[PDB]
């Protein structure tokens, strides 16, 4: 069937969009060719339901029924619980859409009576009724880039009432189920230290390694009513209450599987057979269907001790080399097999025998040195988008700070911590804003974090080494050099020398000001300070960070 039906009814915003790159007094500071930096919007719409709109054949063979076999016993041994309506509540951000019903979400926040009786209305119908299709609106992301440009991608989402529904029902089976069904291969339970180090570990565990991405097209158009109703009956393996099997049963029919589609004015723009991207399990969804998927082409292709990560949509497999020749015509059939299953290339995959230049979740392994002259392993990327992300929030209020995300996901790495660190703690110090609390988002979910808690998360996640890291690659050198090159960055010298400043200043206010000033940037000066564990550091509930990923899923923790 097809992915999706139109009726011409266009995709359309809610308040007006901004495109160009928003300019203020602090923009030249950071970068000089705004022209470059742009943000899509709902005008590029049509472009994007054009590249998603086509027909899924899916041929399934043993090796695909094999697995879910195994999926299936390994789901079977997870029991999840119901949460209350209250507990929901609890987990919805204070920004998500509001309801069609009268009430929005920080109503849902401190539980206001409105919202939830209406709640317990919705949750009731999905008892009730398992047919009837569930409205959604379809909109256009507004996300920022640099110049290669990317159409908007498209977000279809329920009614908040419905939001609230699905994590009562599978917030628990989200949360636990794929790291039981598919253990070491689950990449959302990883920090970027313990991703880096499972991929180094899986590289050193093959005599002659071999690794390739996978990038699938369009990969939530990709999914088929056969997936999502195979999907659903792995979470129905698990232990669950009768009313969580009923209201899984009734999102399955009426929700996942496909649904209308209404834009922001209210009209018909057509009609869903694929993913939805903003539902609770579209995270989980992917992941379990991209990893069962994957390891049934990987069975066809006859790969060689192989190895999966799988984070959603994105797919990484380290294994047993056989050669250039073999290894390309094994990617072939494993290429083949995925096309098959539903799963077609954008990029052919390539075989990579150096693990530096392997990217998936668009990141890279690479290797920097510590105080002691000790090689240290850390995950790196491009900083082109984290760049052009972090001019558009020096001049906007974003309801995510992409600059706070990186940072904390990226502190080990040479371009967040002279420029991203410098750039913004200089900000916050002028507007003596450093205790203010920010949202960020991390593995989908969105998180309020205190700036000031940074040096104290840094270690607890990456270690102490975060902050005396030197002698990066000449690859990410050179990657970080002409990245600023192409954007008008100042030169990592003139970062340097800002530090100091920023350092100074820093150091000035004592308290935790000074704990930033001391540890996040020791690299600007030449004769260092020593940094010893951070006492205050243990305090912080980092539970719940990297246990699963939440795209679309509508989660605040
Ligand atoms: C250590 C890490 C692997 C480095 C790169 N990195 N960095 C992230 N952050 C840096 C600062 C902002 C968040 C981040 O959250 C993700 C991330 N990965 C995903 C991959 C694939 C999908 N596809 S889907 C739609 O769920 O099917 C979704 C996600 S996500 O939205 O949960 N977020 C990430 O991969």
């Amino acid at each position: 069937s097809m992915s999706y039906t139109w009726t011409g009814a266009l995709i359309t915003p809610c308040a007006a969009e901004e495109s160009k790159l928003p300019i203020n007094a602090l923009s030249n500071s950071l970068l000089r060719h705004h022209n470059m930096v742009y943000a899509t919007t709902s005008r590029s719409a049509g472009l994007r339901q054009k590249k998603v709109t086509f027909d899924r054949l899916q041929v399934l063979d043993d090796h695909y029924r094999d697995v879910l076999k195994e999926m299936k016993a390994k789901a079977s041994t997870v029991k999840a619980k119901l949460l209350s309506v209250e507990e929901a509540c609890k987990l919805t951000p204070p920004h998500s859409a509001k309801s069609k019903f009268g009430y929005g979400a920080k109503d849902v926040r401190n539980l206001s009576s409105k919202a939830v009786n209406h709640i317990h209305s919705v949750w009731k119908d999905l008892l009730e009724d398992t047919v009837t299709p569930i409205d959604t609106t379809i909109m256009a992301k507004n996300e920022v880039f640099c110049v290669q440009r990317k159409p908007a991608r498209l977000i279809v989402f329920p009614d908040l009432g419905v939001r609230v529904c699905e994590k009562m029902a599978l917030y628990d089976v989200v949360s636990t189920l794929p790291q039981v069904v598919m253990g070491s291969s689950y990449g959302f339970q990883y920090s970027p230290g313990q991703r880096v180090e499972f991929l180094v570990n899986t590289w050193k565990s093959k005599k002659n390694p071999m690794g390739f991405s996978y990038d699938t097209r369009c990969f939530d158009s990709t999914v088929t009513e056969n997936d999502i109703r195979v999907e659903e009956s792995i979470y129905q393996c698990c232990d669950l209450a009768p009313e969580a099997r009923q209201a899984i049963k009734s999102l399955t029919e009426r929700l996942y599987i496909g649904g209308p589609l209404t834009n922001s004015k209210g009209q018909n723009c057509g009609y869903r057979r694929c993913r939805a991207s903003g539902v609770l399990t579209t995270s989980c969804g992917n992941t379990l269907t991209c990893y069962l998927k994957a390891s049934a082409a990987c069975r066809a292709a006859k790969l060689q001790d192989c190895t999966m990560l799988v984070n959603g949509d994105d797919l990484v497999v380290i294994c047993e080399s056989a050669g250039t020749q073999e290894d390309a015509a094994s990617l072939r059939v494993f290429t083949e097999a995925m096309t098959r299953y539903s799963a077609p290339p954008g990029d052919p995959p390539q075989p990579e025998y150096d693990l530096e230049l392997i990217t998936s979740c668009s990141s890279n392994v690479s290797v920097a040195h510590d105080a002691s002259g000790k090689r240290v392993y850390y995950l790196t990327r491009d900083p082109t988008t984290p760049l052009a992300r972090a001019a558009w929030e020096t001049a906007r209020h974003t309801p995510v700070n992409s600059w706070l995300g990186n940072i904390i996901m990226y502190a080990p790495t040479l371009w967040a911590r002279m420029i991203l660190m410098t750039h913004f703690f200089s900000i916050l110090l002028a507007q003596e804003q450093l205790e203010k609390a920010l949202d960020c988002q991390i593995y989908g979910a969105c998180y309020s974090i205190e700036p000031l808690d940074l040096p104290q998360i840094i270690e607890r996640l990456h270690g102490l080494s975060a902050f005396s890291l030197h002698s990066y690659s000449p690859g990410e050198i050179n990657r970080v050099a002409s990245c600023l090159r192409k954007l008008g960055v100042p030169p990592l010298r003139v970062w340097r020398h800002r530090a100091r400043s920023v350092r100074a200043r820093l150091l000035s206010q004592g308290g935790r000001a000074a704990t930033c000033g001391k540890y996040l940037f020791n690299w600007a000066v030449k004769t260092k300070l020593k940094l010893t564990p951070i006492p205050a550091a243990s305090q912080l509930d980092l539970s719940g960070w990297f246990v699963a990923g939440y795209s679309g899923g509508d989660i605040y923790h």
